[PDB]
């Protein structure tokens, strides 16, 4: 499996992290497609624990070639920032990393939209990230932003920046009743990085091409979590871009056909960070254990933490949406102790039928009831385990029947954080 | 293929349409998965010449269930003046029709709102066909739109389009200065409709899964030239939607995995309509032949078509956006009656630099000169030939050499517009 995807298959906090590192060890080419610096790669670089959120975990290697595809919305405000830290830390990054000439900017004006777009809500607010990204997207398609290729023209750039300035300075005086954005200012700023840009363009659609025919190991990883995809995903509780592998090929340039295989990070049990459809959820005693034990008391990323069991209804929709190829099965040690476990197999409608794929989200999802298949638990601490024996049978046929459930297998079980406690029983990479 | 994806490998006006026609003779369903109501498929219903813009052509056969995909955004106004036209000629649309929840709807604000913009820049487009089609994109990528689901709730829809109407209205007449739209007439003009419309609705993604596992023939339908497309084509001139086959997993929900053929429609010469780089174009007799040979007039926007020799530069560059399997050459004796063909193989850069990739969109792409190879023309007429052995070996040769500068094989050959003058070297459903 040359070609290699990596996401997450529920809504997000799966456990990417560790495995985008693990199989950056094999990757020459590290490849972001979607989304914006939203990525949130949690890492300790040199001692100290940072976050990466547009430049790939890929830097961190000697010789593995990171690259943002056009289908990233590039802020050159956060690219900066990152890149200065990393070359702190001794990191070469302007001889890692290549861009798109076709990936779109996010400027000031962008971040101020979305900021009024939030609070002009007020109440009613969303719960928007406002980065940026949606107001950059959104320019995209309406043909009047601007991308990094514009960078190599800068007479034009400046023309072009006056007319989609003086279209949103005036949204944002009088619709939004902000405030406006300099034109000098983004200017300025823009020209100052305008060089360092242009110089890591690169043509990466024939790069992937050429690497693809000699067989190079390519990975690409996914920013956020399936069912946020706005097309594809829970409506309107979803994301500001589309976020399962079928972006792919749209966001990197390489052709559909080539994606060899592709991972879906599948936690143990669910949670989800914000409001929205949530079948599964506990409101009890075991929920509130998952929550302590899942350490995810907000850990990571969010503004709410709401537990519950693995939903394989949910699941099996990621499975058809992503075309997965197997799992890696992550935090599988917080159901160590329950003395019953359990998986959702089918939702009762509220309406009285029952099915066994998601509804459509214009449906009740507000009445659904799970079905629940219950197993027995396990006491023996899973935690660091390496090998099949150190599993209790209760949770290799827990194993067991998620696959069963799903048709897809789980090729890689990591027990916990360091390279070393992983199970790789399929590698994406030989298969 | 099981699954096979049908496209224009060029700038457009490949000649599609006979070929998506031959291909639902076996395909159990046909998918549109982007763009707008801008299909252009001229055809003849029950005995009558018809245009199909929205609908897809198989809607014409029994045993074919056409499907409209989540990346077209509808206009449910287009919609209901084609499926009455095609019921009045006797055509069951409803039975044989289905559409996605997440299609985002086109209503009259955003028709009035792409004229406005057409007028805020100048007056010389009768703009008919595609209006709106980009503002509607927008509203989605910036989640205030209305996508077919919201039908469901009449109350709910009422609001939120309160809401959104509220937003162009003030740039309407604000910004622009134009009239603006009465919400009255849209939400009415919309209630008219919406049971039609969610009567039709089903879970595409599932149900393409389940063609899939089942092993039913499905056929993909693209509506541009893949050039065009807006991340990879010719910007900035390009369209607002994504024209390659990357587009078809994230427009219908079908996992990428899951893309068997794709079959990219190759006209024997290029053509291009407006503005933009064109490096092999024709000003000479051999231009004004090609035109008036190909028929090759005014139908785009009230223009003649440029013209120019078969650029392979160009076309390996779609070769590598689509990843095709094949390509169904077209128009071959347009070329009827020449001395000598030449195919562009080469591009030779201002800078004296000769390159055989397309350059980025941000090179300067008027210094290009094309360089050529040039081969014998020949005498005999190839229209209507339905056998390799009725093509002069000259035309065996030019074939030959497409293959062999691209890479890719030419699987079938369209010699006419009958039916019977086609030569299927390979049958896209076999491979």
């Amino acid at each position: 499996g040359n070609n290699v995807v990596v996401l997450g298959t529920q809504w997000g906090d799966e456990g990417k992290g560790k495995i985008v590192d693990l199989l950056t060890e094999r990757a020459k080419y590290v490849v972001r497609y979607q989304g914006g610096h939203n990525a949130g790669h949690t890492l300790v670089i040199n001692g100290e624990k940072t976050v990466l959120h547009l430049i790939p975990s890929g830097i961190l290697r000697e010789n593995v070639t990171s690259i943002i595809g056009n289908g990233v919305v590039l802020s050159p405000a956060a690219l900066m920032k990152e890149m200065k830290e990393l070359e702190d830390r001794g990191i070469p990054v302007r001889e890692r990393l290549l861009l798109s000439e076709a990936c779109p900017l996010i400027l000031d004006y962008h971040v101020a939209l979305d900021n009024a777009r939030e609070k002009a809500r007020g109440a009613k607010a969303i719960g928007t990230t406002g980065r940026g990204i949606g107001p950059a997207y959104e320019d995209k398609v309406a043909r009047r932003g601007l991308r990094v290729g514009d960078l190599f023209d800068k007479e034009t750039f400046a023309e072009k920046l006056k007319e989609v300035m003086e279209y949103h300075n005036f949204q944002l005086v009088n619709y939004y009743k902000a405030e406006a954005v300099d034109y000098q200012k983004v200017l300025d700023d823009t020209m100052a990085v305008a060089d360092i840009l242009t110089s890591m363009v690169v043509d990466v659609s024939d790069l992937l091409d050429q690497a693809r025919q000699r067989g190079d190991f390519v990975m690409f990883e996914g920013a956020q979590g399936t069912l946020l995809d706005i097309d594809h995903g829970t409506y309107p509780y979803v994301t500001s871009s589309n976020t399962t592998a079928g972006g792919v090929a749209t966001g990197s340039g390489l052709g559909p056909r080539y994606v060899d295989y592709v991972l879906g990070i599948l936690k143990a049990y669910s949670t989800r960070v914000g409001a929205g459809p949530f079948p599964t959820e506990l409101f009890d005693e075991t929920g509130e254990f998952l929550c302590k034990q899942g350490n995810e008391f907000g850990a990571t990323t969010g503004r709410r933490r709401r537990t519950g069991w693995l939903d394989t209804v949910a699941v099996r929709r990621a499975v058809q949406l992503n075309s997965l190829s197997g799992f890696c099965l992550t935090k599988l040690d917080v159901l160590d102790g329950l003395k019953e476990v359990k998986l959702c197999v089918a939702y009762r409608m509220p309406d009285g039928r029952e099915v066994t794929t998601t509804p459509l989200a214009a449906d009740d999802w507000k009445g659904v009831e799970p079905i629940y298949e219950t197993m027995p638990g396990w006491s023996e601490s899973t935690f660091g385990v390496k090998d099949r024996s150190g599993l209790p049978q209760a949770a290799l046929n827990y194993i067991k029947r998620i696959e069963e459930l799903t048709g897809v297998p789980i090729d890689i079980i990591s027990t916990g954080p360091d390279r070393t406690e992983t199970m790789i029983l399929r590698d994406p990479f030989d298969a």
